[PDB]
């Protein structure tokens, strides 16, 4: 079965759900008006997520793992970038 | 091993933990006074969760997956209902 | 592949990511200045997490599962202790 991770923010709310399937992670999004597939699409067998607000601006961190490597992906308003996280050291 | 997902809200806090075991998801609840088994009991091999407050009212979304199908379950004060989420399209 | 769970709080933010690998869970931490390995290191094949603030104080609950047993681990400012959670009854 596929594996999911979810986060949400505000009172509308906005929700993001990430799904790992066959080595790829896809993103589904709700901002009050319907579900749509988001811009996040990266490799991974496993996913987790967290998010926080700075005022009205959302910041999202998605942790995508394959083997023993976890890659952090970052949303800070400007598309998906890679983060400084590593699993060790 | 079983697979879990957790959410919490407020300062008491309230906590909900969902566990997928043998194709079924069960719910455990803390509201400050002890752990009890919640009303949520639905099929799934995998579970994730998120929640948010609107004032003092909690809203919970549980994403239950079997195969490639993810079903969203909703708490909005009135028992568990199904949501509009789909994994694609 | 390893399995992760993530939580975050405040606006800095602080982030904690828990990774289950080969029956052990380790913790990675960000408080604004770099990633470091945290004090949490306990057995588990599966992990989930939630956290909440009471004023400026973080409280973290990590649910570590092996077989059908889920152990709750608690941070309340004073190291990692075990919680009252059980999966049933
Ligand atoms: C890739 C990275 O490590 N990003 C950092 C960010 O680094 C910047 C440098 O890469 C370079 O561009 O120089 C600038 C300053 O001149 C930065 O130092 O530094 C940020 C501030 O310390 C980190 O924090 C987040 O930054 C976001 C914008 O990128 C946004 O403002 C957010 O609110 C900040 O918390 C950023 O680290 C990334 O985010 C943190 C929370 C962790 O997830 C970390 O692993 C990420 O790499
Ligand atoms: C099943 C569903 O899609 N629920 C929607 C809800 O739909 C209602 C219609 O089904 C019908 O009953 O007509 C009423 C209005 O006359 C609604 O349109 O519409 C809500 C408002 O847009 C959605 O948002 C949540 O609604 C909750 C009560 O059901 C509660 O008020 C909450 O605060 C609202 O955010 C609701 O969508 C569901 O919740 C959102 C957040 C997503 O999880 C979505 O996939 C869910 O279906
Ligand atoms: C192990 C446990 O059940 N901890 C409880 C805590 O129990 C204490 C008793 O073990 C004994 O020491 O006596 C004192 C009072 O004299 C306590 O009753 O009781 C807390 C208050 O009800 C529980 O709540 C958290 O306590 C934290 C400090 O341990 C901290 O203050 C936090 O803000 C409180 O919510 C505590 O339960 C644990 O935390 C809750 C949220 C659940 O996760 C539960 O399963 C945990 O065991
Ligand atoms: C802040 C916010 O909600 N931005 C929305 C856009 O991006 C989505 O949400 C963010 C937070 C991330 O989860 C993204 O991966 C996700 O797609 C969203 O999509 C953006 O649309 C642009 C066209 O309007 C463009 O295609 C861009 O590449 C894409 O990411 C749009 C609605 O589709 O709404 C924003 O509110
Ligand atoms: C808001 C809240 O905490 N409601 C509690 C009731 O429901 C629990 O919590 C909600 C948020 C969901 O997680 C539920 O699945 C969960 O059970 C809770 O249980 C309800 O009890 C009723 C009898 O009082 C009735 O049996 C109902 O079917 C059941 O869902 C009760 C305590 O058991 O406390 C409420 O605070
Ligand atoms: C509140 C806070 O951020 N405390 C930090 C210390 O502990 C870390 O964060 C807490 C919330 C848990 O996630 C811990 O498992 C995690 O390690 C942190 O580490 C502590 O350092 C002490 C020396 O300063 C000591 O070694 C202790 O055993 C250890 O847990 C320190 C920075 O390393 O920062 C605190 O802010
Ligand atoms: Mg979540
Ligand atoms: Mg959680
Ligand atoms: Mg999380």
């Amino acid at each position: 079965s596929v594996q999911t991770a979810a986060t949400s923010w505000g009172t509308v709310p906005s929700i993001r759900v990430y799904t790992a399937n066959n080595g790829k992670i896809t993103e589904r999004c709700w901002d009050g008006k319907g579900w749509y597939t988001g811009a996040f699409n990266e490799p991974g067998d496993n996913v987790s997520v967290t998010s926080w607000l700075v005022g009205s601006a959302i910041h999202i961190r998605v942790y995508a793992s394959t083997g023993t490597t976890t890659t952090e992906w970052c949303w800070d308003g400007n598309g998906w970038t890679k983060g400084a996280y590593t699993a060790t050291n």
